[PDB]
């Protein structure tokens, strides 16, 4: 059980808990990179882990991750868990298999999320204090299905997209070193809306060139073509999806 506590948190804590989240997700390395596991050569006891994020030693939350693609399929609260709506059929005979499952309303998809949240990742803040008020409203088992939606936006970015690239775990680290919230800019979103591209471009690569070219933007809202691996961006990745060995 890998965990994350929002008591005192500190730039330190936060990365040694990505750090973790990282080497336990790993699958191997595919051109230097860290690629997650194989979905067809993984035995199901070893795809879901589960990760604690806690507010004190009395108010704290579970939540499901796939190892195949860094997911979250599912969150606990005590003796109820709740599981996303298009969650692997098998997520819920490995995670959380002592409590009440409830399947939520809505998929684990930015799209069905932001369509429930009434907002897109680009409004929706975060920071530590986000992470602290989602982990008491999960806790607290509000039935509010669009704060539900928002909530899983929040996690999953600070959680799942900073495990996937070292410039959205950075961007966290200093939001906790400065205790000020952020809205994702136009860069972070376009790296979690690109992460299969990327994954499959370097591992489709052939010398050092992807099959397919992936399209990012920058800071400033300028498309930044990406066909290599020695591309500077190509450096941010920190876990890629599996896609096809070399
Ligand atoms: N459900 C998730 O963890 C998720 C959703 C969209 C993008 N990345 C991760």
């Amino acid at each position: 059980p890998i965990k994350f506590s929002t008591e005192g948190a500190t730039s330190q804590s936060y990365k040694q808990f990505i750090e973790a989240l990282r080497e336990r997700l790993r699958g191997g390395l595919i051109h230097d990179i860290p690629v997650l596991p194989d979905p067809t050569t993984l035995q199901e006891r070893n795809r879901y882990i589960t990760v604690e994020l806690s507010n004190s030693d009395t108010e704290s939350i579970e939540v499901g991750i796939d190892v195949t693609n860094a997911y979250v399929v599912a969150y606990r609260a005590g003796t109820q868990s709740h599981f996303l709506r298009d969650a692997p059929s098998s997520a819920s005979d490995y995670l959380f298999t002592g409590t009440d499952q409830h399947s939520l309303p809505f998929y684990g998809t930015y799209g069905d999320l932001e369509r429930w949240a009434h907002q897109s990742r680009q409004q929706i803040p975060l920071g530590l204090q986000a992470l602290t008020h989602g982990i008491s409203f999960f806790r607290s088992g509000g039935n509010d299905n669009e704060e539900k939606a928002r909530t899983l936006i929040v996690i999953i970015q600070m959680v799942a997209e900073a495990a996937r690239f070292r410039y959205i775990s950075n961007r966290v680290r200093v939001s906790i070193q400065t205790g000020t919230a952020f809205q994702p800019d136009a860069a972070m979103i376009s790296l979690e809306n690109n992460w299969d591209n990327l994954s499959r471009g370097v591992q489709e690569s052939v010398q050092d060139t992807f099959p397919n070219q992936v399209t990012l933007t920058n800071i400033r809202n300028e498309p930044v073509i990406v066909d290599s691996l020695s591309h500077p961006t190509v450096a941010v990745l920190a876990l890629m999806l599996f896609v096809c060995n070399p």
